[PDB]
């Protein structure tokens, strides 16, 4: 009926920040003020210890935990929970100097020097052992500290190491996966360019001066790295769990992060967390950007089948590392933070409570500016959001009931982006997926963002833009899902290769060819100056009309059972099917042969939602840039109405919600209103 | 009267592909189907063995030739010839592992790891010896196999190596060229920035962290690489010639390839072959691309004085490695293939017969798609092309009779591009030469593309765009050619330096100053937003009018006997001469002082062609984007009408011609389709 | 009343060039012709020996001075002085070969090979000793040669070395400055990302594969390189002085050069010299570029409190290293050269007297072209400038009397440009400072360009654009300056950090918050597509109107005593103060909260000039693109009228002046040609 909260100790939404009091121990007045202001702002959680290695172990084997004892006791005394971090995000300088193997070797084989962060070798037995020791200390000292509600494992795991140890490890991994060199060579088609591996010691990680044209290799390298960090993360976790199995562990994920398959890494965590820094107010409007963000929130919720996630980081204002450091306009901080909550966040947390005074993130936004207090515009909006969050306790643990699934698949992505062709100028996978998402999000229809391994049975509608790789089982599951009454939508450049990037030989859409009822003979590629158009067939079942712009990729297809919903208007393939639907069992499978404009997706998916009677957050038309999200505890529903436009927008309510809101609602620019009601 | 065919066994044009069966030995069904479709596509040649080294020598010393025996037998049983390749294009991984000396060191001094292709050390004694062994095996086993018609030496030679051994060779090379450090220091002007070399061990190839501002060094490093590869190629050929001196050998060249002077590497080959992947349909139109490709075709022919060449590689559809993988539009494959033939190819071949299933060229085009048959759009057009090429047997061996020559010179290009000034933002040498070429190509007037060392004496017209380097003899030959009644055209930034990039001191156009009858005082450099104009003087002999746009470079010249054909419209040199003609002996030498638009070139060269009465492929006006190319056996002519436009184009024939392909006489009014080509034949 | 000339031997302005006769020893006729042409162009100075190391010591220990003895004797016999150079800008090849420690190791830790220039390790004991010997030779031989008037130390010092010696040197530098690691860790806030240094050996120069996010370290790395080069240049100077303490020494500086704090380096020189290559005629107009160049001239003069400087290098035409090699238009060479003189140059010199024949600078401009004479447009204009300069003898040693100072501070720039935010897309510091300058330059108001350490007392008006870093003393001096009746102007992003890039905690703008009477709460960052507007408050003291356009950066401020002169017209801070003034003692301090357009600066600064009654070169309205500069010897004033428009421009004189160059009295209405310059003189 409702998910358990992050801890039995908490009873609503969390509000908080990364906290680095270790930078300020020379000013105890700052530490006392920090806490007074936390409570003023209604922050009830902080993440502590993240970059504290040198503050915990300034010399090898010599520890100094006192400041942390103090910090944890003070937060506890003041009713503030802690996510305690393991400090593996940044080794001390002494450790680098004494054990250089903890440093990485780059893809270009350049050895790193000490510095930066998140740049440890993941094979290094020394570093893994020091992590065990450090984590063992933190656990035996703090796993029963009443403040502590969970573990923040490392920080923002990322990157790759090509040192000789990592090469050895990679060779072993390959040898476990394919059992003979025979299997490997076949899987990679290595006879091409006489790349035949005749001994295991010949295998090597990719490099610009060596080999980076063997797709199978590049792909498995990414899988291998995923397994490296997943094992690294498990090992970090275990000494912690040994002292207290009841404390949950997470690690903080990044925006559409490419290095690791988060579906794999997620299987080692108790709950999901991520870090979101959208470049608000940098484009024509914030609508697209909002939908892109919202889709990733959904992904984060989907990784544990609806279980709420933590927004571990975000800025209250601007960042320090983007081309511009734009201020969030008044209201937008509430709106962006509530958007996380709207799609399943049970905590809104920020990077930095208090701005660092020196170093590279001193101009990153925080709750407490350099001016030393929170009587600033930023501070006041943070505090105001604190109030709002504390007033949303019933939303904590509530579920998102999505009947729509969109596939975003890391392995497909990796093999697609690595491939040479069919548009080396850019495929824009993230963006394309999101373009599909946007037409649903515009209607306030809930979406889960699964990968191709997830079970399709609970859904009415499954959408797979550019599912380039169709692994074993996937086409069968899809086919079964449609047959049983499901509806499927796939696009151009789906069903092309298998697990190791070998093309199918049965004609393209491959394992999906029978369900889609079409053959994709060839794909045309378009420059950024070129276009085609798609126009609906009179009487077509979705009422598509247009014409709509088609850009970048246009496939030439042949009907094999499917009927044409729309045709191309231009080029040598003019008059040919552009959009099709196929009847398969009691379901229907749609195919979209070209990359089309926003209007196309809006027409296509609003028709398809009307026909399928998909549930919406509110049953009323939403103006452009206004969206709606719904969470429920089984007893009430909570509707998040959001206005990403930069002017006022008015919505008509189809029923009564809670006192009681008027029948007709003006949302301010960047406004948000939460409507509640019994089901 | 007519060149020899590639083999005594063949009787017409060849049609084929690179073929890689060794990737498919686990599916014998595929190998059978391969050959069936090959015949059904009218493919009569395959290149075999190019990347087969690990398929031939999986361990050091141990060979496995059975599969190749089978392929060659099967192709021969089915009436398909073979260009058998030496596999030095890609060494096996064991070889890299055991003998790392085979790997290169980059210009940035980064050593390469195993992988990629075409990236072997050209000094390495071990690699050269391993290649000798392999090539000896191949020759001894197959040099008399009835399938084999020729040798495909390596694959797309290219790149450079800076390992200590190559540095050693480079020092020896330099010392044999200049005898003393005195001559070298003077040649390169090394006193500048105190770069005087006082010992041969101080000489080093260019590097970004070392020396790359000494122009003479950069130039000779390129010359040195050229000779390294020419020697490498000779050594490869010899054990093959040793088993059978009658088999020809080629190596496949690249599009306007910059690394090596192809005029030197061609001297070791029997015939010329190249690989062409123009980005069709990616621009406003395909006209300029078409002429650019045509010009290179002419160069490939010219390299051996009119001898037909092989189009060793092309795509039937798209490539895998460009920004876009555009499909050839219906008809364009036919047209781009027949273009190669029109300008002297006696073979049309494709990169890949069958798509690789995996690895980096899996989405490169081929005859046989992953779908496993050739009843596809690409397939059907390849097959149709195969029909047309079998119908064009009489064209094989025919000649291209060009009375115009254009100079494209690798050494001049190298020194000109390496220079600091006069426009670092871009000189666009290949593009500039081709801009000249296009005004002739648009008229159906044949052109050879010679370098500055070729003999000028058979030509009526010689054109030299940006002949920056004028080596010893060139100025003299040019002058003689004009004096004897020839016509010569040179542009801005010609006659600037000598063999080692030393500027002439006698005023610029240097050695060409007398014949041109002008002094080029100074060259002005213009941003991409800045322009000038050129306008005809009233009564000028070429009938030049305009105004025409001038961009990028504008020279300030002084008449010294020459007359002004046109003047500048704008800037502080407005009213000054911009185009000139000079009478010298019985001939005329023209100079164009600024980089002018396509319209300028058209007026200039159509006027000049009319006046000179240059022969055309057809004596009728050709619409824009329609071209005509002529080949001849001395008895008949074969006219290739080509429409590069994306719509229909209708032309009138001023004579009666036969349809060599479909039979009968063509009508007088002839509509070429979009991307169309039609072949007219007629007795002289 | 007037500064001393560079030497007791000279009596007016110098006119000359870098001269490299050592490239031409095989053609004595050239060396004779050189000197004849040098006098014909009225060139009275040459810089000699700059890249002559291998011409002076072709083997280790073994010298060859005879060609130089010759050269110096011949120049002296022909009334031409010499800045003799020390040749440390380019080591010989043998020295690199035998002592590899003289080569640099790059920021990326890649070790350099021999080649290039200005790329010596500055810690290298061998290279410093070799420089000691070589300089000691030159000095003992030539310190009393009658031709020699100064020392040209090295050539354009630049770059950095990261070899293990320089790392050691750096650790000793940091230890001598911080004393303990405690202090260092605190200054750099190194507890951030666990960067706490626990041993001096852990410290390392920045790198891309190591550490380059610690600002404290990046900033101190640049201070350390400044000290390294300052010491290196001292050490070069001392043997020269030891032989003749009367000979002045300079080193030639570069355009807004970033690697070194020139205020530190200048302390070691007797006089200032620099090298100017503006890209004239490459933009919409040359006005902005001209103001930008003028500002640097003023900076060069300000380095020694008004002491005239040497324009050591410039081109007579084009360069070889820019995207385009544009020709200076007719008149522009005169104007660009006289601009240097108008802002305090007592010498106008060019890179290269005679074009090198062979290396990378062979297409860099020079007085003598490859054509071998100076009867060329370029030569003629050089000669004509020669005349003009000789006619301006009285200007030599004259002063610039500026009551306005702009702050250009290296340390502030470093720390600001290294910061992450508030606009990584670009802060454009040089351009922003110059935007302020232009509004004054446009009025012909003189400006000294100081750093934040200079004494402010002599000025009426001090302008600090983006004074990001406010070091100890600066805020107090500024506040004192205002309090005493001074007027201060500051912008957005001033008063943010201290000496080690630690943020202030009182509220921005930190130490200037009292004097400015505002609090800057936050700064907003705008994409290149976005703008806001600034509009004057009715009855504001400066008569600001607008709206003006604001870009890139806009701060939200709060008034704390100051009054608003303007407000924003857009975004969420619309209606908020955008421009403010504060009364503080007898002065007024202005704050400009956003980066505004040209028209704002014009309105702001013309109103502020009229109100303050600042002195103009001429008391007349100047057309757009027409500027005026004033020098004085205490008796007369020399006014340089300058037209950077490409068309005629007419100006009304408010008094009567003599034409010092051409003679007689000028009228009250005067029309300057395109790129025209007229020099007006008059008694005070
Ligand atoms: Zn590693």
């Amino acid at each position: 009926t409702k998910f358990p909260l992050l801890s039995s100790k908490i009873s609503g939404l969390l509000h908080g920040a990364d906290y680095n009091p270790e930078q300020w121990l020379d000013h105890p007045d700052v530490l006392v003020r920090d806490v007074e202001m936390m409570k003023e702002a209604r922050c009830n959680v902080m993440s502590v210890g993240i970059f504290s290695w040198s503050a915990l172990e300034p010399e090898e084997g010599r520890y100094t935990f006192d400041w942390m004892d103090q910090v944890l006791n003070r937060l506890h005394e003041n009713g503030i929970s802690v996510f305690l971090a393991t400090p593996s995000g940044a080794r001390p300088a002494w450790m680098s100097q004494k054990y250089p193997q903890v440093l990485r070797v780059g893809r270009d084989r350049v050895p790193a020097l000490h510095g930066g962060r998140h740049n440890h070798c993941m094979s290094s037995p020394v570093y893994r052992e020091k992590v065990q020791l450090m984590n063992g200390q933190l656990a035996k000292r703090y796993a029963h500290h009443p403040a502590v509600i969970g573990w923040h494992i490392s920080n923002e795991y990322g990157g790759e190491c090509h040192c000789d140890t990592c090469q050895g490890q990679f060779r072993d991994w390959l040898k476990a996966r394919y059992v003979t060199l025979d299997a490997l060579n076949k899987a990679w088609w290595s006879t091409f360019w006489s790349h035949t591996y005749t001994d295991w010691s010949q295998l090597e990680s990719p490099s610009p001066q060596g080999e980076n044209g063997v797709h199978g290799l590049n792909l498995d390298w990414r899988r291998f790295n995923t397994d490296q960090v997943t094992r690294f993360c498990s090992e970090e976790i275990r000494p912690l769990k040994a002292e207290n199995p009841a404390l949950p562990a997470t690690t903080n994920f990044m925006e559409y992060f490419n290095d690791y398959d988060y579906w794999k890494l997620a299987g080692v965590l108790d709950f999901i967390s991520w870090d979101s820094y959208p470049m608000w107010h940098t484009r024509q409007d914030d609508i697209g950007l909002a939908a892109y963000t919202a889709m990733y929130h959904d992904l984060m919720r989907t990784l544990k089948q609806g279980k709420p996630f933590v927004l571990m980081e975000s800025t209250p204002s601007f960042t320090n590392w983007q081309p511009t450091s734009k201020l969030k306009k008044p209201g937008m901080h509430i709106l962006s933070s509530l958007q996380a909550v709207a799609h399943g966040a049970d905590s809104v947390q920020y990077f930095q409570w208090r701005k660092s005074r020196g170093s590279c993130e001193k101009f990153h936004g925080a709750v407490v500016d350099h001016v030393g207090h929170i009587d600033t515009r930023v501070g006041r909006e943070v505090a105001e959001l604190g109030s709002i969050l504390s007033a949303l306790a019933p939303v904590a643990g509530s579920r998102v009931e999505a009947k729509v699934a969109i596939i975003f698949d890391w392995e497909s992505r990796w093999a697609m982006d690595d491939a040479m062709g069919p548009r080396n100028a850019g495929l824009h996978y993230e963006n394309t997926v999101a373009d599909h998402y946007r037409a649903l999000w515009a209607q306030g229809i809930a979406v889960d963002v699964i990968n191709a391994d997830c079970d399709l049975q609970g859904y009415d509608l499954v959408i797979a833009p550019m599912l380039y790789m169709v692994r074993e089982g996937v086409g069968e599951r899809i086919s079964a899902f449609v047959q049983a009454g499901g509806r499927f939508v796939a696009t151009y450049w789906s069903g092309i290769v298998n697990e190791t990037d070998l093309c199918f030989l049965n004609g393209f859409p491959g394992p999906l060819r029978p369900v889609l009822g079409i053959w994709a003979e060839e794909i045309d590629s378009l420059t950024d100056e070129q276009h085609n158009s798609v126009a609906g067939v009179e009487g077509n079942a979705l009422g598509l009309s247009g014409p709509y712009r088609a850009s970048q990729l246009c496939e030439v297809i042949h009907l094999e059972g499917a009927a044409a919903l729309a045709t191309y208007g231009d080029d040598f393939y003019a008059g040919n099917p552009a959009v099709t639907v196929n009847l398969y069992g009691k379901g229907q499978a749609y195919y979209v042969a070209s990359r089309n404009d926003q209007q196309f997706h809006a027409d296509f998916f609003t028709a398809l939602a009307k026909e399928m009677k998909l549930p919406r957050a509110i049953n009323t038309p939403l103006p452009e840039g206004v969206t709606a999200a719904r969470r429920t505890d089984g007893e009430s529903e909570f509707i998040f109405l959001q206005n990403y436009n930069a002017d006022n927008q008015t919505v008509a309510l189809p029923q009564d919600y809670q006192g009681n809101l008027p029948r007709k609602l003006t949302l301010p620019a960047f406004g948000c209103q939460i409507l509640t009601r019994k089901i």
